[PDB]
């Protein structure tokens, strides 16, 4: 509702001030850099899926599982009907940024395989990277249980060394996590601070608020902790002039509450989640808007 | 002023409603994570150095110079007399993070060498790394210059494949910049958005500022534009104990303007500049304040 209106307000904000800038995708943007981190409480089972304008989760939780996986080929997704990755797939998208060996799909060694194998040396999406580069993942898991104060709970994807073999190089940058000490006698929480460099507000925001409260929800349940807060921070906040019209008359909505996120199944492994081992309850939004990629 | 003041009023706050959770040094800290954003503006030659407190900017200029250089050799800070550096680079503290191997302030490959040279193989701080790795700081120059509205202008030192090697992981990760439209018809104004994943707010955060404000005057007057805004994001924001004695007071005292900044000798390579070439006027700050760093 109010944290709703969060997002609400910074689309109406960018809408009547932001820079109006040329794009890579020919398309018009209007842009502010660094406004105000969006924040989302965690608590109570609460999640933050948008109201307004309804918000095909399943594929956000179909990517999230993706990008845990540490795969990198969009027909994974694509055979899930999930086509958000699609374009940047392309042969001919691939082409247009050198990547004529590439074969259709396979997006290089972008989030998932970051992730799981920083360093490693990229091969294809078809090779099994066990045992290579960094799992930062798993190092997070294990030094929540066994330090959970550590300062260093960073989770990133961003890779100077292999933005060039990259599809798209990372949006969502990287993410911090804290543990908080026991308020009175909880639970001790889990909060997660996102920083995403290009901020699509109108398509992407929307499935990145959704995806990192997951992740953070999927972490504190197998570490034993309750989530805290979610805080998105960013970069380039921007706006595509062809979806200003839907975000107008989505901000002429008044949000509902958000629903409740449980997870079930009792998983005790971050691999080990399913798509149905999510269960949102009462999540009741507005019809749906059309706002198309712009590649 | 009231720029100095979020400083002070953050400080205050930790000292106040800050978790008190246990460091890896062994003293204590209150902590928060999350903060709301400090934000700095760099017009009118602005240079965001605190008053409340001499802040040693011969140190906070030469170590950058030293990043820039992509040198990772503790020694030569030592040589111009700047300590801070020389803790992490003891032989005792080596050893006590594994690295028996490593010759005394031979930091590993931090800030400089990933700004540098992200990716390439580490060997010693003395060895020619001249062409290897990615130079993210070229890059960024490069880019600003030729396509200006880019969103991809990070500079980032956090390599996870690197992190066990390093004396210490990076505590200032990332920044992005960004170039704003011109306004009315004066030249274009680079900002620069910094994430800090811990920020030791008595000791490094005033020394941080000054030296990303630097960094970002230092582009922006290569790229002939001029300063826009420095935004500062934390995460986990600390306060060390040993430290809230001499800080308490520092809230007492009231802060005077911040001096400005001009950059002359007209240095046109990022690569060019030396201390002389620092014109820092008026800075005129209260008594220095003794604080112990926590190795
Ligand atoms: C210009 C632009 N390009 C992108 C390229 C790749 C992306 C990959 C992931 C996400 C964020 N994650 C998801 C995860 C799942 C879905 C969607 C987005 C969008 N989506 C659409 C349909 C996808 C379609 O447009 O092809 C829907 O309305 O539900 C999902 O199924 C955004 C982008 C953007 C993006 O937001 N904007
Ligand atoms: C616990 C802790 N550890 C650190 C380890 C390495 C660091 C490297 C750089 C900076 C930030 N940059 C500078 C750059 C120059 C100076 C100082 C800090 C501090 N300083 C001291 C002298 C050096 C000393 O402490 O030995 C002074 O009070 O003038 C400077 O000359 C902070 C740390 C911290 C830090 O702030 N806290
Ligand atoms: C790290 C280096 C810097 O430039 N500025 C800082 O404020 N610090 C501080 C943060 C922290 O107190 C300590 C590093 O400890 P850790 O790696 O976060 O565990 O130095
Ligand atoms: O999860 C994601 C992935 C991408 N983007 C958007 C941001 C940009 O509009 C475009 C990426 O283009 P560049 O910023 O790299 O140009 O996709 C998001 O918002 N969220």
């Amino acid at each position: 509702n109010a944290e709703e209106q969060q997002y609400l307000n910074l689309v109406q904000y960018i809408i009547n001030h932001g820079e109006d800038r040329p794009d890579r995708t020919g398309t018009g943007t209007l842009s502010v850099f660094a406004p105000s981190p969006l924040k989302f409480s965690l608590r109570n089972k609460t999640f933050p899926l948008l109201t307004t304008k309804r918000v095909f989760i399943r594929g956000v939780i179909e990517e999230l599982l993706w990008f845990i996986r540490g795969e990198t080929d969009s027909l994974k997704l694509r055979e899930k009907n999930i086509h958000i990755w699609d374009a940047n797939g392309s042969r001919e998208y691939l082409d247009s940024i050198g990547l004529t060996k590439r074969q259709e799909g396979d997006l290089g060694p972008i989030y998932g395989f970051q992730w799981r194998h920083f360093g490693a040396e990229y091969i294809d999406c078809k090779t099994n990277y066990i045992g290579q580069g960094v799992d930062q993942l798993a190092n997070i898991i294990q030094k929540i249980r066994t330090s959970p104060y550590d300062r260093r709970l960073i989770l990133s994807a961003w890779n100077p060394a292999d933005l060039e073999k990259m599809a798209l190089p990372p949006c969502h940058m990287f993410c911090q996590f804290y543990v908080h000490i026991p308020s009175n006698n909880h639970r001790p929480e889990l909060s997660c601070q996102l920083y995403q460099r290009s901020c699509d507000m109108g398509l992407g925001v929307p499935f990145n608020i959704a995806s990192y409260a997951l992740l953070t929800c999927m972490i504190a349940h197998v570490c034993d902790l309750d989530p805290g807060d979610f805080i998105h921070v960013m970069g380039d906040c921007h706006i595509y002039k062809d979806h200003i019209e839907a975000l107008q008359q989505q901000l002429t909505r008044s949000p509902r509450p958000f629903p409740t996120l449980s997870l079930n199944r009792s998983i005790t492994d971050i691999e080990d989640f399913t798509l149905d081992d999510f269960n949102i309850q009462n999540y009741h939004p507005y019809e749906t808007i059309k706002m198309k990629m712009s590649i």
